[PDB]
């Protein structure tokens, strides 16, 4: 329905390295529209290793972003598709991912709550037009310049009404999702619970101690995370409705959303 805003490439300036992956590359730049105030972005591009086809799966990132339009996804600006390098410029998020924030910085109580919500209300958006995340992770989460949690890389996203390989996070991936590849709504929920748990502890790895075998064993016959110690009782129990072993039994992002809002405005 909707369709990325073509850029003139004289416009960007790329600046340096945000992070580098198998992906890809994404850089810091700055958009100089005329008449218009510069403004810093993300530039996303290809590989120097190139191959047509992950061209094209660049440009349907770019389209399945340009669908959304909330505060809780990170925006898309435009792309520059008329010659080469080819670049998905999005919204540049200051802070960084959610990830390192919380491993780094002091956080308080109020904000982790916040952010949980704020991730929720993206994802909802997320499925109300259609589409799945299928990696969602705390790493995968950026802040702005205000604190606000965003959604980001939809790299494997996917449209509902339709993986990896080696790569595939499990630490973070429903039973059903490991054994019976059937990724859906409900995995992205239970991908969430595990990015809240995250958010309430400082190690860099969820099931600390285990590796990725015992992590899928323990997890299909019934183990499941306990309540970090700085964690309040009744925002755990909303993270363990997300790893409910039946997947329909799991709440919906719009549920999740109004529960965090409520915890939200209280005072314990």
């Amino acid at each position: 329905s909707k369709e990325p805003r073509e850029l003139n490439r004289e416009w960007l300036i790329v600046l340096s390295e945000l992070g580098q992956g198998a992906f890809g590359i994404v850089y810091e730049a700055s958009l100089s529209e005329p008449k218009a105030p510069e403004i810093q972005v993300a530039a996303k591009s290809l590989r120097k290793d190139a191959m047509d086809n992950e061209r094209e799966e660049l440009l349907e990132e770019a389209l399945v972003m340009a669908q959304m339009e909330h505060a809780n996804v990170v925006g898309l600006i435009g792309v520059i598709t008329k010659g080469r390098p080819i670049y998905v410029v999005l919204e540049h998020m200051r802070n960084g991912s959610l990830k390192d924030y919380v491993m780094n910085k002091t956080c308080t109580p109020a904000q982790q709550v916040t952010w949980s919500r704020q991730v929720a209300s993206g994802m909802a958006h997320i499925h109300s037009l259609g589409f799945i995340h299928r990696d969602l992770a705390a790493r995968n989460v950026l802040l702005s310049a205000s604190l606000t949690a965003k959604v980001a890389d939809f790299g494997l996203a996917r449209e509902s009404t339709d993986s990896r390989g080696g790569n595939v996070p499990v630490r973070w991936t429903a039973p059903e999702a490991l054994e019976d590849n059937i990724f859906s709504e409900k995995s992205d929920v239970w991908a969430f619970g595990v990015l809240m748990y995250e958010v309430y502890t400082k190690a860099a790895m969820p099931y600390t101690g285990w590796n990725n075998q015992r992590v899928w064993i323990e997890v299909t016959n019934g183990f499941r995370l306990p309540c970090p110690a700085d964690c309040p009782l009744p925002v755990f129990k909303i993270m363990s409705m997300c790893w409910l072993h039946d997947r329909h039994e799991r709440p919906s992002f719009e549920t999740l959303v109004k529960a965090l809002a409520a915890l939200e405005t209280d005072s314990d």
